């Protein structure tokens, strides 16, 4: 049959390789809808009949339990992530390190900071809560360049409409267009987690099996050759 996976927009190439093989293997159809966690979780809440909602930060997901839109039993971490500055491909920016004493302003250099929206998306609230802890919320705010989901913002700087963007570790990997150019320190903002879970009503024997084989080998080899961590 078929099963409809509601998927932070992290998640675009790891999941569309995933859905391939999973089809060539088991005969099933997995569609997709990739966006911002945050976007997914209220569509959920709504009543759009996604099987699965996995999410690139345990926000959105306690967001959905909350409104009791999720089969709980099911919740569970699935993959971890950094958060990266990154740059134009071909740009000569050099790689720098992220501390109390960056230069935002000297790297920006006139042009504005690629962010996955900060007011819902999950790669926004990651990086704000990191440029807070950091000191340089109030001198970045006026300079961003908000984006629907982190993948926009990816889309910015590849197209070099902004010459810096924070965007997930994996986000790297998958585009052709940048390159990573400093990592946040770990402790500088909540761990990067997307948990998976069923949701509540759509725990039927198809969308089951295709939930363990998101925690299984063939999807574990996928997820990292895309720069995510296996939980």
């Amino acid at each position: 049959g078929k099963i409809t996976v509601f998927a932070a927009a992290s998640l675009t190439n790891a999941m569309q390789d995933i859905a391939t093989q999973f089809k060539k293997e088991k005969g099933v159809d997995v569609v997709s809808s990739f966006a911002s966690s945050s976007t997914l979780a209220r569509q959920i809440e709504a009543g759009a009949p996604a099987d699965l909602f996995i999410s690139a930060d345990q926000k959105w997901m306690d967001y959905a339990v909350d409104k009791k839109a999720i089969d709980t039993a099911t919740r569970q971490t699935l993959l971890g992530n950094s958060l990266v500055v990154v740059a134009p491909k071909a740009s000569v920016q050099k790689d720098f390190t992220i501390d109390s004493k960056t230069n935002w302003t000297s790297l920006l250099n006139g042009g504005r900071l690629a962010v996955g929206d900060p007011e819902h998306v999950p790669a926004g609230i990651y990086a704000k809560e990191a440029l807070q802890k950091l000191g340089a919320w109030d001198t970045l705010s006026p300079k961003l360049a908000p984006a629907e989901d982190v993948r926009g913002a990816l889309a910015l700087v590849e197209r070099n409409e902004a010459p810096l963007g924070i965007v997930y570790g994996s986000d790297a990997v998958a585009s052709k267009g940048v390159k990573v150019v400093a990592t946040f320190p770990e402790d500088s903002h909540k761990k990067v987690e997307y948990p998976v879970a069923v949701v509540e009503g759509h725990n039927n024997a198809t969308v089951k099996a295709f939930y363990d084989y998101l925690k299984g080998p063939q999807a574990a080899e996928i997820f990292k050759r895309y720069g995510f961590t296996i939980k």
